[PDB]
């Protein structure tokens, strides 16, 4: 890979973006910042993964650097992002993955240390938002701070694009049945801002608010105000599913929907939007790099204008690979 | 607390209908048939329950009878339902809970042994179907074989009744996020007729078919052909949730929906349809006897005619208590 | 008449000690300190519990106080325990349940605010340690700061006392198969001090170190240096089990072990050490208030001097009730 | 010159023995019998696996045969094993994996249809039993029906061999914390012979009896009568762990035990007995083909003669690979 990348935060998104970068070879990770995880612990956290298995390659600590597949990575331990010397480490792009510096003002602190561009691996209240395969062609070299939206927006937007382009979405309501995440608790504990999210993750189906369907309206401006939804967190370690109930303007028989989604999966959205007619379940998408995989057998139509469409997503690996693809696309435009 | 009842099958539904009968005191269990579970094992299965806790009372085997709280229950071990001597044991109504004698022809075999009425604790292809609080007033003494529909139909129908009575449901699509059931497998195993249902229940979100939303059109005839849906089985031991996405005829602001559902929960549907504004999760409904509990905070409206309504249900205890309530209602009409 | 109690920390132990105090009525909770959980959130966390169900009585926020069953409780939000005004609230005993002030020096900070005695609801490196039914008669009025040991020590010590008193333990090695706890992570995350404990709790069996078996040697001085062990954390929300493999001095047939444990459970250790011959599983002990329940059917003897003994414990409810029992015992000695 | 194999049963062991056979290339599967799983369903069950992921080769149904990586496999659907035409399909060795024909009389039914040898992939009450790396050199050409013991015996026997050879095991007691299996139930259900095994697998820690430690005494005659144990089934989909508490004749410092086990893992037991000092958890052994992996950091010594040794095993893939290794060894002796 050609662009040199720095990763802020070695949490689940930071580690899996690093794993995707080395597995795909599309970008070169040269620096990682994390003030709470030391070098020897980073080796362990990167090498072993309960969900995705052992890293396929070599990882070791050598001379104060994390060396992955022979590539040395400078390690920083700064709490203040404006103090990270990204430029001295050669990091041109920075993936801001901590989840706490998501505004352009906060993510822009990485420019002080010499980074040229910042990619927020989460929704942002004000940064331009992108979804690969949907609006990445709207990216240009003047944008120094951008967001790759969320894993759920990356699942819904490619499907919504195909459905809207062929039949027109009059309105839609989404539910995502989502795997557990790092912000949840093992047993009933404090969450403060989101009380239901503090309840034991192993024991419960937990309703949760999500701006993912509304965010599709920013990535596909014609759907602004036409979509909203919510989520249920369930006790699975990984892989989630979107359930889009929509009204269509043009009549669409279910076989016509299958035809256009299959055609999009084989052409312009290949590798982004998948298509299957197999009797799949969530574990079949573990470590799958697609953003969205349409499940033809799981959906149901009430009539030609009112349908429920189902799409699977590995909420960890699909999204992490899209962060890398977005950076590779950005690098090709330099 | 008067009608004498026989229970065919000591599976999950049979045992919890028996527990609901002794806890509510509305009906008297006098006989149980199960050809595969012997008396000493019935004591154990009834006394200890992983989901609902130990039985609060006494359970013993004495002189070939199952004795619960000092009440002796005759135990039969017949494979052929037409050979069960219900009349001789004093059982007036029989709960057909095995899941394999759901047609009126098959469930009618209990009349040969002297039962007066049969309540199929499952959907039936041809028996009259009832949901307490929705169409139980249509029951008449002439009906000897009836069905109490499924746990999911009992959750959706009370909510759909209130919404349709106040705003009119033009069309709706339902998703149920359902707890695991006895027909699922611990690890990937054979299912044959439903391939996805054989996949490991602890590891997967599994899409599944349900006739529950279509069945609401039989208990609420005005909704015939206007509702359908599907399910996702998730790894929780009990408690499920319905997500109804519907198009309304009259405009309904979300606060107007909350007001009419709250009013119904405090009046004609008290004890059947619940209402909450608390930050609840699924475990909060464990052993809850309501058929449906509207979650005001979890639902979302796109506009005044297109909304997503959420309702919780203890798929084991709500349904089992409704079987007892249906029999008590039937007894009051004799 | 009842001692007035303050609880420092409204985490899992703090809330369940508060619940055990109201359920048993043995002590009066008058104050709670927690700098991270505000009053409205305390109402929610106390009222709903995924593991133990909804609180039986009433819970509400009124005039800045937490009102449980009509009893108002003063709420403090201090990070420094020496600044908590326990005396202004009338709190005589303080339960130090945060897990971070476990030395006599740190727990003693509560005496500055007017508390008379402090009970550390966790192991302490230097405070006198007690296990109800084993050494609580060694408590005296001169001890202002004491520890109630851990949930695991309270399970092992009553059983080890009976076995050692009757047959003599030459040596023993313990394994506890433990339910998940609040210190674990939902998905692979940072733990720093204990790397295995950061691994996803829902996906893994995790080995862990524990000083519980060694601590039994401090509560039963004759067993000092004769016991040690380790733990496996497994994905269950609650209820744990001890597996004690010990070498006995006097020969003990397995029926002789059952006889002495049953006799102890019916006499001096009634309510502390339970005994069962039923085919129990972990969920059968959910919300069980015993410290230890000997499982006669699960254990196995290789010979008369080498046996494996099994004992269940609700790691949340047994221990929380023992904290209340220890305070009631202390109050009776004033 | 590879042996042609028939597999009776396409359950968990049958499918993973087939997968190990194609992955290792040590034998050629030419036939599979299963009366309950038809050809199209076998394609699906083999292709998708919740635990071990998708089969990365090719699988399809063609002309009534199951074709894996271009190799056609004859499919039989016989309930009676004496009616399976193994000889017509060219199957020389038959893996009897149903768990229902484990005596030499029942497993010998495969000789009627033309098989030359039968390998029971489970313990047998009377067939000669083997563990690769421990007693496979005792196999000879006169043995037509043999057993590969259980996954647990294959974990304990290699470790017990090394410990006994170097220090002498005076006596030992084993506990296995075992992942869930196909014989368990998703929710509390019937298991007439083993009541605890019917209890909900997702909710419980379930004690269970196992003859695995006693079976080590048949494979290592010098340990006959010196070992026994029990199991706890816990809610993990795969990977189990053995906890051997043993008294040693020669003094053994824990570092001496580590040295001896590490040396065995690098020499005569390479690929059978693993050794690690890493901070591993169960998911780190998912799809690991070792029979046993000694966890140096998890074990604990009370003194030089009384220790607790921990060893991990992928109860599905380690055992399935040993069945293939045993057949490859048998074939080399023809």
């Amino acid at each position: 890979g050609k662009v040199k990348v720095g990763v802020n935060g070695f949490g689940r998104i930071g580690r899996l973006v690093t794993r995707a970068a080395f597995n795909s070879g599309k970008v070169d990770i040269v620096a990682i910042n994390d003030p709470f995880i030391d070098l020897n612990y980073m080796v362990y956290m990167f090498q072993y993964d309960s969900t995705h298995g052992k890293f396929h390659g070599t990882v070791k600590a050598e001379n104060g650097k994390l060396v992955i597949n022979g590539n040395p990575i400078t390690i920083f331990q700064e709490r203040d992002p404006s103090k990270i010397k990204w430029g001295d480490a050669g990091a041109e792009y920075v993936v801001e993955s901590t989840g706490v510096f998501t505004t352009m003002e906060k993510a822009g602190a990485h420019l002080q240390g010499g980074a040229k561009r910042v990619i927020i691996s989460a929704p942002s209240a004000d940064a331009p938002m992108f979804v690969m395969g949907v609006n990445h062609e709207k990216y240009d070299n003047s944008l120094k701070i951008i967001s790759n939206a969320s894993c759920t927006t990356n699942c819904l937007a490619p499907l919504a694009k195909v459905i809207h382009d062929n039949f027109g979405i009059v309105e839609g309501l989404m539910t995502t049945v989502h795997a557990i995440t790092a912000t949840q608790k093992t047993v009933d504990g404090p969450s403060g801002k989101l009380w239901r999210d503090g309840r034991g993750a192993l024991q419960n189906i937990i309703p949760a608010s999500t701006g993912a369907a509304k965010a599709v309206g920013k990535v596909i401006p014609e759907l602004n105000g036409k979509l909203t939804g919510m989520a249920f967190r369930v006790p699975t370690a990984n892989v989630s599913v979107v359930d889009l109930t929509c009204r269509l303007e043009k009549p669409a028989k279910y076989d016509d929907i299958k035809k256009v989604v299959k055609q999009a999966s084989e052409g312009p959205l290949k590798g982004i939007l998948g298509y299957t007619e197999h009797q799949v379940v969530s574990s079949d998408f573990n470590s799958d790099t697609h953003s969205s995989t349409f499940d033809a057998g799981a959906g149901i139509a009430l009539n030609d204008h009112f349908v429920k469409l189902i799409s699977w997503y590995d909420n960890e690996f699909g999204y992490s690979n899209r962060v890398v693809d977005l950076m590779a696309h950005m690098a090709s435009k330099e």
